[PDB]
């Protein structure tokens, strides 16, 4: 899985 955030 993956995560991104900003």
């Amino acid at each position: 899985g993956y995560v991104l955030g900003s």
